[PDB]
C-alpha cells in the first residue's frame, strides 16, 4: 500500500533554505534509505505528491500555500504533509492539517506562534525554532551575570518572510519569560542612512549587552560607528545574531579590503557572533557529499557549503523519524493515518540522524544547538569558543579557549550610574 | 436540478449585523419569492448548505471560516457562497472562492482590501463598503471648501472585527486619493482615561475638521471635553462616523439625564453625525415586518429596528440579483457554474430590491448612500439635513433645511495663522 507524503514547499524558487532544489534531493536520499530497510514500513511504499507554496511572483505566500495544501488533500488524501518552510505559508497550512488531523512535518517555520500546538496540533518541527534561541541567550546571561537589561536591534527586507522579526520575537518572549530582564528592541531599515543616528543613540541610551539581527555589512557598519563613538568592549558587547553564519566563510568577518580593516578589526574586539551549531558527526559530511551530487544531477542546482544545509538535512532526518514512528504504530496494530498516535511517538524523543543527535521536546519541537564565535586577540580571527546543547542546556567551552574580553571580564549590563544617570554624585568614571 | 448555495456566516452568535439569525430569515424570504417566479431559474431549485464562520469561543474567525468553506466545497460542490460578513473571515474565504472560480456574494466585508478584485475575483459586495464612505467625505469637503486637512480619531474593542479601523482605513485611502488633503489619524482605547489628554491635544494641534469613529458615549465625552477646552463651532466641526446610527434612537443624542445635558447640548452645536441612509421606499417597511415575524417564529430571535437591518436586507437583495444574473445566463445557454459570466451580469448594473434602488459599480461593489444629521438650533434635536447618493455622487438637501453653523458658515479647515502658528505678526484673533 502507498503512504502518500504531500509536499508544500518552494518548488521553483531555489533561494530558500527549504527550497525543493535542496529539500528534494535530501528527501530522495532518505527514501532510498527507507527502501533498503525492509524492517521499516512493512508492506508500505512512500510516495510523494508535490505542491508549491509560491505565488505567481515566485515567493512563498500565505495564500498560495494553503490553496495548494487543500488541492493536494482533496486529490491525493495524503497521510502526512512535509513543509511549508516559510512562516507565513506554514501558519495557515498548519491550521488546516490540524483540522484534518493529519501530521505536518517541517524543518522550517521557526516562529513563536507555530509553537502553540493547541492550534498547530500534529505539527512537528525537526529543525530550529526561535524560542530555542531564547534558551541559549538565557544560558549566556546566567553564565555571565547579566540580570537586568539588553537591547535588540533588527532589520529585514520590505516583503520577505521577515526572518529577523521572528528571530527577535522568539528571543524576546522566551528571555522575558525565563530571566525577566528588560528587553528593549527596535527595527531599522538597512539602506536608510536616516536610521543610523537613531540606532547609535538607542545603543547609548538603552543597552550595554546588545543583540543585532542584520546583514553582515549592516553589522560591520554599526561596529565601525560604535568604535568611532567611543563605545568599546569595556562597557559594551555586541552579539550578531547570524544564525546561518552569513558573515562567516581563519574567519575574519571584519575584513573587506576597503581601507577600514584596521578600524573594523579593532571595532570587532567588542563583537561576538551567535550561529546555529555546525553538526560535527561524520555522517553529516557524507550526507553533504551525497546531497550536492544528487542536487546537481537530478535537480539542476549547485548546493554551496554553509549552515543553511542543516535545513534540508533536518527534513531528511525528520522524515526518517516519522517513518520510525509510523513503523512502530503499524507494529502495534495501528495504521498510517493514526495522526495522534504517530505524532505522540515523535515528541519527547531522541533519534540519531545525519545531523547527529536530535531530540524532539515535549512540545513537538527539536532542541537546537548553538555556537558562539569570539575573537582571537593575537590574530583578530574569529573561532567558536562556546557551544550550547539545547537539550542539556549546558554551555561547554571549546578547545580550552576562554571568552575574549578586551580589558578583562564581561562588561556589566547596566552602567555604574544607571542608563540615565541623573545623580550628580555618581561618577560614571 | 439543484443550485446549491454555501453559507459561511455566524450561525450561533446573533450579535452581528450579518448573523444568521438575521440573514437566515432574510434569505428565506428571498427564496420564497424566487419559488413564486417560474420565470426565474427555469428548471432549478435553490438549496442551502450552512457552515459557521465562528471559532470555539463564538466569534467570527479568520481560521474557522476558511476551514468551513473548504468542508462545504468538498461535501456539496456549491455553485456560489453567501458570506462571510466579518472582514477577517471573508479575506481568506474569498481567496479560496477566487481560486475555485466560484462566485461569493456578501453584504458585509466592507474593508478596503476586499476591493482588490484581481485577488478577490468573483466577490460581489451588495452592501456598504468603506471606500464609499470616502466618496461621501470627498463630496462633503468639495461642497464646503475644505481642501487642506482633516483629523480622524478612532477606537475599537480589543479583539473584534476592528470596525472603526477598517472604516478609517477606507476613508483615508479614498479621500487621500481624490482630494490629496493631509489626513492625520490616531487610535485610542475608549476606557483608558490616559488617552483623553492626548486626544484633546491632537485635536488642537492637528485638525479643525475632525472625524471620530467611536461609541456614542465616547463621542459625547469628547464633545463635553472639547467644549470645556473652548473648542467651539466657529473653528471646529466634529463628525461622528456612526454608520449604523448607534447614537440615534426627535433625536437628542446628547441627552443622558446625567446632570450634563445643558453642556452636552451646547457642545453638540459643533457636532454632526454621518450614518448610512435609511432606505425610504415602501417595500423596505414591509420587508422589515416580514423579517421580524419570520426571525421570531423560525429563528428564535427578536430583530430590533435600526440601520443594521440594511445588512440582512442587502443579503436578500443580493441573492435576488444573483438569481437574475444566473437566470439570464441559463437563458443564453450558459450554466449555473459559469462564474465569470454570472458575475459579469451583476457588476456595473442597477437593480430594484427591498432596499430600493441599488447599483453595483464596475468593481463589483454596491454604491452606498449616506445621511448627514445636524442640529436644529431651536430645539437642539438632530435630523437629517443632507443625503448623499453614492451613484450620482450628489449631495441633496432635505426638506429645505440648511446646514447648521453656530456662528454663520463652516469653519475653515486650517486656522488663520496655521496649525503651528509661529508668526508673531499673525494674529490668531
Ligand atoms: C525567489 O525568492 C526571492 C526571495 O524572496 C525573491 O527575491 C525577492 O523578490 C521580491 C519580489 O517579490 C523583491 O521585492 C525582493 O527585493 C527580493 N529579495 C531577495 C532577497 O531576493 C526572488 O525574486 C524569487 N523569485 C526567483 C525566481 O528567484
Ligand atoms: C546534548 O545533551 C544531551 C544530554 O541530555 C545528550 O543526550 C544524551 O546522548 C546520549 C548519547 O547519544 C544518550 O545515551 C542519552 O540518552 C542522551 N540523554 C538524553 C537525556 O537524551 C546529547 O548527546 C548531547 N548532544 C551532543 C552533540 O553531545
Ligand atoms: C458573540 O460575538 C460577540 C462579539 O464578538 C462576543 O463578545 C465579545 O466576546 C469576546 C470574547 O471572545 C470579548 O473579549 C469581548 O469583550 C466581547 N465583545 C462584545 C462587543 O461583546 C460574544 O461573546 C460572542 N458569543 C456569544 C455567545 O454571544
Ligand atoms: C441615485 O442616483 C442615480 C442617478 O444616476 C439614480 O439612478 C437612476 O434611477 C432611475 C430610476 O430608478 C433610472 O431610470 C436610471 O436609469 C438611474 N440612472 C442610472 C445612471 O443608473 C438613483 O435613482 C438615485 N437613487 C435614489 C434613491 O434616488
Ligand atoms: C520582573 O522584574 C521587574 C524589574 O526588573 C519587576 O518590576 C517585575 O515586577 C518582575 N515581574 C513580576 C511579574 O513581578
Ligand atoms: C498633494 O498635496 C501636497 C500638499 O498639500 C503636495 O506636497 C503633494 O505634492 C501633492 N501630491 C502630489 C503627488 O504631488
Ligand atoms: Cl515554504
Ligand atoms: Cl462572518
Amino acid at each position: 500500500s502507498d503512504l502518500t507524503v504531500a509536499v508544500v514547499l518552494p518548488l521553483t524558487n531555489t533561494s530558500y533554505p527549504w527550497s525543493w532544489a535542496r529539500v528534494g534531493p535530501a528527501v530522495e536520499l532518505a527514501l532510498a534509505r527507507v527502501k533498503a530497510r525492509p524492517d521499516l514500513l512493512p508492506g508500505w511504499t512512500v510516495r510523494m505528491v508535490l505542491g508549491s507554496s509560491e505565488n505567481a511572483a515566485g515567493v512563498c505566500s500565505d495564500t498560495a500555500a494553503p490553496l495548494a495544501a487543500v488541492d493536494l488533500k482533496w486529490e491525493h488524501s495524503p497521510a502526512v504533509f512535509l513543509g511549508p518552510g516559510c512562516v507565513y505559508s506554514a501558519a495557515p497550512v498548519g491550521r488546516f492539517t490540524a483540522h484534518w488531523r493529519v501530521p505536518l512535518l517541517t524543518a522550517g517555520a521557526p516562529a513563536l506562534g507555530i509553537g502553540v500546538k493547541d492550534e498547530y496540533a500534529l505539527t512537528t518541527r525537526t529543525g530550529p525554532s526561535h524560542v530555542k534561541l531564547g534558551d541559549f541567550v538565557t544560558a549566556l546571561h546566567r553564565r555571565l551575570g547579566w540580570e537586568h537589561q539588553a537591547l535588540v536591534l533588527y532589520a529585514d527586507r520590505l516583503g520577505d518572510d521577515r526572518p529577523c522579526f521572528f528571530i527577535v520575537e522568539g528571543l524576546y518572549m522566551r528571555v522575558r519569560e525565563r530571566l525577566n530582564i528588560t528587553v528593549n528592541h527596535q527595527e531599522f531599515v538597512e539602506g536608510d542612512p536616516d536610521h543610523y543616528p537613531k540606532l547609535l543613540r538607542a545603543v547609548r541610551r538603552k543597552g550595554r549587552v546588545i543583540y543585532i539581527c542584520s546583514s553582515p555589512d549592516a553589522f560591520r557598519n554599526l561596529m565601525l560607528l560604535a568604535l568611532n563613538a567611543g563605545l568599546t568592549g569595556e562597557d559594551y558587547v555586541f552579539f550578531h545574531l547570524d544564525v546561518f553564519g552569513q558573515s562567516l566563510k581563519p574567519q575574519k568577518p571584519w575584513e573587506r579590503g576597503d581601507g577600514q580593516d584596521r578600524s573594523a578589526r579593532q571595532a570587532f574586539q567588542a563583537a561576538k557572533i551567535i550561529t546555529y551549531k555546525e553538526p560535527d558527526n561524520p555522517e553529516y559530511l557524507e550526507f553533504l557529499k551525497q546531497l550536492k551530487l544528487l542536487a546537481d544531477k537530478k535537480f539542476n542546482f549547485t548546493v554551496e557549503d554553509g549552515l543553511k544545509n542543516i535545513i534540508p538535512a533536518s527534513f531528511h532526518d525528520g522524515l526518517l523519524l516519522y517513518v520510525q514512528a509510523v513503523t512502530e504504530t503499524l507494529a502495534q496494530g495501528g495504521t498510517v493515518t493514526d495522526g495522534e498516535n504517530i505524532t505522540q511517538r515523535m515528541w519527547n524523543r531522541s533519534f540519531q540522524g545525519v545531523t547527529g543527535y536530535l531530540k524532539i521536546d515535549r512540545n513537538g519541537d527539536r532542541d537546537t544547538d548553538f555556537s558562539l564565535w569570539d575573537m582571537d586577540p593575537e590574530t583578530g580571527a574569529f573561532r567558536v569558543v562556546l557551544n550550547y546543547n539545547g537539550t542539556s542546556q549546558e554551555l561547554m567551552a571549546v578547545s580550552e579557549h576562554k571568552l575574549y574580553w578586551p580589558l578583562g571580564y564581561p562588561p556589566p549590563d547596566v552602567p555604574k550610574c544607571g542608563f540615565d544617570n541623573e545623580d550628580p554624585a555618581c561618577n560614571q568614571d
